[PDB]
């Protein structure tokens, strides 16, 4: 498939290294994959991204994908450090598994340079995605098929954009300010973007999720909806294409956001080219 | 009037009305004859007694306070101080730490019922309510940027905000802690139970939008205000599709109900709790019904 993303296709040219530095990287924190081509996903999500930037982004994406890995009672007791971990303030010890002392080292780097209202509302989006995964395993022991509208509430938690999302922040090498950061005007284009790349996720594991008895979107709208296959594929693409056309009415709204809130319009422009630009890249990397 | 599935308050109502005035009054909240009279006729104090019919003695005072100190934080944002109290807050939750000599009245109070509410229940019950209330803490530098803001939000963006700010979810949570279990970890976090919290909070607010409608319109958002400037649809024709999404939600709530039991089953969980959190879920829902007409 292929949907018309508001950003231009670009990829960033400093891959070469920073893919060879991450493999290196998984190696060292004693977590290994490298053949799955995750990694590349960093360079097209922050395709202006280089050096150590790009080190940080393709290193925290290739974290989510491991993380994964550790669901497919020892992933509840990660769940609970890390969450002390942010909340608290604290940092991997010599007891923390390899899992937790990597997203220690990613934490790190991330938060390095960024104020503490940044670092208030990252916590706790980190956090609101950790406490998707216990759901995760609670509904494979369950079985049932989720219906539509409750497997997207999940997969809104592990998808993991909203903290992807505040990492454009810290490389990009800008804050939103806070008034305009919490509006629902921004808030909006952050959950439609999560609605776009949902969507497409969903359309490129379905063969594959189908065959394994795993769970995913377009099943639950056979299951539940009494579509066809077609029809609930149609009905997952529409989806996307609506969630685009949403966050373009959106972004049409900045500049009077701008001037009713007292902020400046650049950075709301350079907030929302971020998020247009890692749908794009999400979308042409799983192509 | 909704179908909620019986109506009922709690028998130990007056002495626990009577203690919650002078507790106003000791964390420095309602001070004044004429504050404390205005604070009595809106009766905010006494959901707790009919969202927690059961409840009694020290059980159902923390349920009063807790409900009225909701009303009374609201209260404060109808700016830079308010965001600091959320600040102060978060940290004295996510850290674990108390209230201070410095600390405003309203962050006093809440500690005051943290204690309480928080006293004898696992460490991962507090793990997962702590999120919920910072959760909850999190939708009201929202309502502030979008007072500032003046635009008219989308339907489905005024939920996402008011699901939040409705505070259900911690409320919940009350319910376990007063009611005297936790519901078992696999199954508390399981879809079938989130789904039920999930429906319980959507009748809620579209009850609580049709309260509120006339008091929003003058001064701020509403979900039916929403409806028409979005829907392009009538006064009341937006009237009638929030009603529709609390019946709709009611009966969705019901349809999950029905297939506890196979949770049970199949996660090996006792069928006993199960059905007494959705007795809670449900009695909370009714409660709120009867107390707002």
């Amino acid at each position: 498939f292929e949907f018309a993303v508001p950003a231009p296709s670009r990829v960033s040219p400093d891959l070469a290294r920073a893919r060879a530095r991450h493999l290196d990287w998984v190696h060292a924190m004693d977590l290994v994959y490298e053949f799955s081509c995750v990694a590349d996903i960093g360079a097209y999500g922050y395709p202006h991204a280089t050096g150590a930037d790009l080190d940080l982004c393709v290193d925290v994406l290739g974290w989510t994908f491991l993380f994964d890995d550790q669901f497919d009672r020892d992933a509840l007791a990660v769940c609970a450090e890390l969450t002390d971990l942010l909340w608290k303030g604290t940092a991997a010890t010599a007891a923390s598994p390899p899992i937790v002392v990597a997203f220690s080292d990613c934490w790190e780097r991330m938060r390095a340079g960024m104020s503490d209202a940044w670092r208030r509302r990252t916590v706790h989006e980190w956090v609101d995605y950790l406490a998707g995964w216990p759901t995760k395993l609670a509904d494979r022991a369950h079985g049932a098929v989720l219906d539509p509208a409750a497997h997207l509430r999940a997969r809104h938690r592990t998808i993991c954009c909203r903290p992807l999302f505040a990492l454009a922040e810290r490389v990009g090498g800008y804050e939103v300010p806070r008034r305009a950061w919490h509006s629902s005007r921004l808030d909006g284009m952050r959950f439609t973007t999560s609605d776009a790349v949902i969507g497409m996720n969903e359309l490129h594991s379905f063969e594959k999720d189908r065959a394994q008895g795993h769970a995913n979107l377009v099943l639950s709208l056979v299951h539940h909806g009494g579509l066809t296959g077609p029809e609930a594929v149609t009905r997952v693409c529409d989806l996307v294409q609506g969630s685009i056309e949403s966050f373009l009415r959106l972004r049409s709204g900045l500049p009077e956001l701008g001037r009713a809130l007292g902020v400046e319009g650049a950075v709301l422009d350079r907030y929302a080219d971020a998020l247009s630009a890692f749908c794009r890249g999400y979308h042409d990397w799983g192509r």
